[PDB]
């Protein structure tokens, strides 16, 4: 079937990758520790050995400052993160208008209730010169968050992808999420996510956040096979009835 | 150098501008390649499959070149592609025609093959004649029973003579290649891909009479000790001479 299981948890087959000679998912070479010249290979599964799930971007970016190093995987604890995940992170706790958004360690959470918090697209991830672990994306915002007519209604799961970007230390993660556009909201849903945690986002807004621009490309696809993917037995019909203005 | 060169030739020569593939990361020569020096991507023969020509030409045509002649780094003979500085087998089996001149026959004569009836030949030069016709230049190689030695020399079992004996051969007299060593070479390792049977021991020269043994200061062919080249032997050999 083609099965990809790597540490890092991301099914993108560029650059060099191996099989397991056991249970045969491939590996990303640069994510385990082995050349592609290697003729005989197991999984950290079938030949059980320690592995640094902390995985470096291999082609060192040129961007990378000194003393920083940039990953395609992090660890919040015992949570992975991944470039390109969907996030929850705790709130913006400045009393300050001007200040930074400080977002405090997701410890500190009481109770989780998802829609009290951010969610936030990862787009980078990194360790700074005192081994810190940091990420940069964008937010997406929430109906209620967006200027409208009271006459637009809105999945009660949509978003919308917002040009607001920002630096976060990586324990302001509460948890994962999954982002997907209408038509793959409708098709299926990847393994291993809650219900509760899938949202839909086929618009953009400007910075006025007034204007609504569908999306052309998703950023970061999912991938569809069925190692990684349940396909629904037949495709959702979603309703357009919420509305921010109107409710209980 | 960890650098790994993998090109059409079969050489292991750093000189000349060299590219690199940007998928296997092996080093290849821009003049065998077709390729110029400054190439964003390149992909080598194998990670990117094309129609490649094995028959390099010399890009500097020499000085003092004969007429109507064509010169190559390396030659296809049927599937054997042959280089500049190759060692080689040559049929002794010849034909006359107009006078004297004898001509080695083809390789494809030859039923059963004996080294020790066949000559040992150095290829210093490539060439197609105006009709296609593939030949090389170069010397050949003395066993010690050919030359004119002392009762009480003694030699390796394997050892060889240069002599400045230079010849014409049309390229279909080579049999096969094998591979001289001086000795300390023949006591590191060997090249990747010989036969033992395959390989002589050369530290001296002679004269045209074959009289005088000189010492070879200089290696005209230095071979290539880089592991991806060479097999080091783990303790140096100790032949004795007998
Ligand atoms: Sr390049
Ligand atoms: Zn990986
Ligand atoms: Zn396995
Ligand atoms: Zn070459
Ligand atoms: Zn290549």
């Amino acid at each position: 079937l083609d099965v990809i299981r790597c540490i890092c948890g991301l099914y993108k087959d560029e650059g060099l990758m191996i099989q397991c000679d056991k249970c045969m998912v491939w590996q990303h070479c640069d994510c385990m520790g082995v050349n592609s010249d290697v003729e005989h290979y197991l999984c950290e599964q079938c030949d059980p050995r320690p592995v640094d799930r902390e995985v470096p971007m291999i082609p060192r970016p040129h961007y990378a400052q000194p003393g920083c190093v940039y990953f395609i995987c992090l660890l919040r604890d015992d949570l992975l993160l991944r470039q390109g995940d969907c996030v929850y992170l705790m709130r913006d706790s400045r009393r300050t208008p001007d200040g930074h958004p400080v977002r405090q360690s997701y410890r500190l959470l009481s109770h989780i209730n998802r829609d009290k918090l951010d969610i936030f697209r990862i787009e980078k991830l990194w360790k700074n010169e005192k081994e810190e672990r940091f990420a940069f994306g964008h937010h997406y915002f929430r109906p209620h968050e967006t200027h409208h007519s009271p006459s637009r209604r809105f999945y009660h799961n949509e978003l919308f992808r917002v040009p607001l970007y920002e630096i976060i230390p990586l324990e302001a993660v509460v948890g994962t999420c999954c982002v997907l556009d209408l038509y793959t909201y409708c098709k299926g849903r990847p393994k291993g996510v809650k219900e509760q945690d899938v949202y839909i986002c086929d618009y953009r807004l400007d910075k006025s956040a007034h204007l609504f621009y569908k999306i052309h490309r998703n950023r970061y696809p999912v991938c569809t096979k069925p190692y990684a993917f349940d396909h629904f037995p037949k495709k959702l019909t979603p309703k357009k009835d919420f509305s921010p203005h109107y409710v209980p």
